[PDB]
C-alpha cells in the first residue's frame, strides 16, 4: 500500500502499490491515487467537475478525497487532483499472497 514515483506507468498492472481483500470495499483512507494523484475531494469544483455532488445521491457517504468507488469490483476509479489526469487508479494492485474464490 502506498507509495513512491518509480514505475512510468498505472493502472492495474502499471504502477507499484499493492492491495488487501477489496481495495474498494469502503476502505484504504489514503486519498492517494498511483504516485501522484488523488481521489479529488467530492465537492472542489475546479480542475475538473467530479460527479453528482451530494445533492442528487442519497448522501451516501464520501470521504472527501479518499480513493474509493461508488459500488465495487477490485480497485476504486476516481479522478486526481492533478490537472493532467482526470481518472486514476487508487495505489492499490493484487498482492502475491490473497486469493479469490467467489
Amino acid at each position: 500500500i502506498e507509495g513512491r514515483h518509480m514505475a512510468p506507468t498505472e493502472n492495474s498492472t502499471g504502477v507499484q502499490d499493492c492491495y488487501r481483500g477489496d481495495g474498494q470495499s469502503y476502505r484504504g483512507t489514503l486519498s492517494t491515487t498511483i504516485t501522484g494523484r488523488t481521489c479529488q475531494s467530492w465537492s472542489s469544483m475546479t480542475p475538473h467537475w467530479h460527479r453528482r455532488i451530494p445533492l442528487y445521491y442519497p448522501n451516501a457517504g464520501l470521504t472527501r478525497n479518499y480513493c474509493r468507488n461508488p459500488d465495487a469490483e477490485i480497485r476504486p476509479w476516481c479522478y486526481t487532483m492533478d490537472p493532467s489526469v482526470r481518472w486514476e487508479y487508487c495505489n492499490l494492485t493484487r498482492c502475491p499472497v490473497t486469493e479469490s474464490s467467489v
